[PDB]
RNA sequence: UUUUUU
């Protein structure tokens, strides 16, 4: 009643202040961007396959702007469709590049750049050709060699370009799932999400990306938010429920599924083990004002839409509201349950400045507890006996000790 | 600011 307006202030401040400014928008700084489609001349999966050899290589070389990576591999994700512009179109519209879209040309009376021409209509360009299919030296290998390893053109003629192309561009998202959060695990963390497409066979050995070109790619997608942008806004207005979804489209849902909530570590693990478990502990005073701030984040994710995974990883405006250091006594004690519940947890980084070391004992404590981390809120729903009560105390006394053992906060 | 897992 009279405590309403203070309890309801973290969700109406949040709508009150989070209202965007609205009216005309002035146009910042932009970079200009080359992205090469391939037109219809091309019809050759091997030069398709080079040409997506050339973007992922021109995409990791140092020498060039980050821009230009990020519009070389651009260019590699347009080329998994057949319209690529309509792609850049629908999911290239940013403020942070202007997207060039030169056309890659095969013509069969020219053998002096492999073929290949690159034109804008009538006009066609020699000088962005040369430099574009002209001898460049790789810093590091493409992709990783192997012996016995079977080679990309008896993989290409055996499965698709299709298939040859989708292992690459595919690679590049896996990429995309740490490199903006996780930048030092990026590399075990590439190899760790792309186990998965090995072993189903969506990336063969011969087009696994090698470390140095996963760590190239991905800082230019620290670098390039527009890149960034657009993976994110394809994975957001691709038409997932229609069936008619392409491998690649497919994998890349996959890969996006993994993508998403990235940033949102803590916010997503703060409601699953601070809230979500449900203990005695919620009913402190520490927690009540943070639960409120958590209560308006999952209304401000809520009303993001499709769009709320991926607010960190996109620098969104609400995205720093979302950081733990707002309801940093709600975040130490879900850390603590979490760091107890869940081994993954424990190498999560919970040492930071603003961890109530009291707060995360405490959830290691009631995490740890038999009497703490059993609810009477089920109990009526699964008809528990008093037998089975105490034989659920039993089992629990013996698969864990709990003696006085706590977790230390993991550094970062 | 980020940092685990999937």
């Amino acid at each position: 009643g009279l405590l309403s307006t203070f309890d309801t202030f973290s969700s109406r401040r949040s709508e009150s202040i989070n209202k965007s400014g609205g009216g005309a928008v002035i146009p910042g700084q932009r970079s200009t961007v080359s992205v090469f489609v391939l037109g219809p001349s091309v019809t050759d999966d091997a030069d398709k396959l080079s040409i997506a050899t050339t973007f992922l290589a021109h995409s990791l070389d140092t020498d060039k702007q980050h821009s230009q990576r990020g519009g070389f591999l651009v260019s590699l994700l347009a080329m998994a469709y057949s319209s690529p512009e309509l792609y850049l179109t629908t999911n290239g519209v940013n403020a942070d590049v202007k997207y060039v879209i030169y056309n890659i040309e095969k013509d069969p009376k020219r053998t002096k750049t492999d073929g290949f021409i690159v034109k804008t209509r009538d006009m066609e360009y020699e000088r962005t050709t040369e430099w574009l299919f002209g001898p460049m030296v790789n810093k590091s290998p493409l992709f990783q060699g192997q012996r016995d390893a079977a080679d990309p053109d008896t993989l290409l003629q055996i499965y698709g370009y299709p298939a040859c192309l989708g292992a690459i561009i595919v690679q590049v998202w896996i990429v995309l799932v740490k490199a903006i959060t996780s930048s030092a695990g990026l590399r075990k963390g590439f190899f760790n999400r792309l186990e998965a497409f090995r072993q189903d066979g969506t990336v063969k050995g011969a087009l696994v990306f090698t470390g140095e070109t996963v760590e190239g790619i991905g800082s230019v997608m620290r670098s390039q938010q527009s890149l960034v942008s657009l993976m994110v806004e394809t994975l957001v207005t691709m038409n997932t429920a229609r069936s008619d979804l392409t491998t690649l489209e497919k994998n890349i849902q996959i890969v996006g599924n993994y993508i998403r909530d990235a940033g949102l570590a803590s916010f997503m693990n703060t409601i699953k083990y601070g809230v979500e478990t449900k203990m005695a502990a919620l009913t402190l005073s520490n927690l009540r004002p943070d639960i409120n701030k958590l209560r308006s984040l999952i209304d401000t994710y809520l009303s993001k839409g499709p769009r709320a995974p991926f607010i960190c990883i996109l620098k969104d405006p609400v995205h720093g509201e979302f950081a733990p250091g707002n309801y940093p006594a709600l975040w130490s004690y879900a850390m603590g349950v979490a760091v107890v519940q869940n081994k993954a947890m424990q190498q999560y980084v919970t040492g930071r400045t603003y961890l109530d070391m009291e707060m995360f004992l405490l959830g290691q404590a009631v995490a740890k507890d038999a009497e703490s981390k059993i609810s009477s809120a089920l109990e009526d729903e699964l008809g528990v006996t008093d037998t089975a009560k105490e034989r659920l105390r039993h089992h629990l006394a013996n698969l864990s000790g709990g003696d006085g053992a706590y977790h230390k906060p993991t550094g970062g």
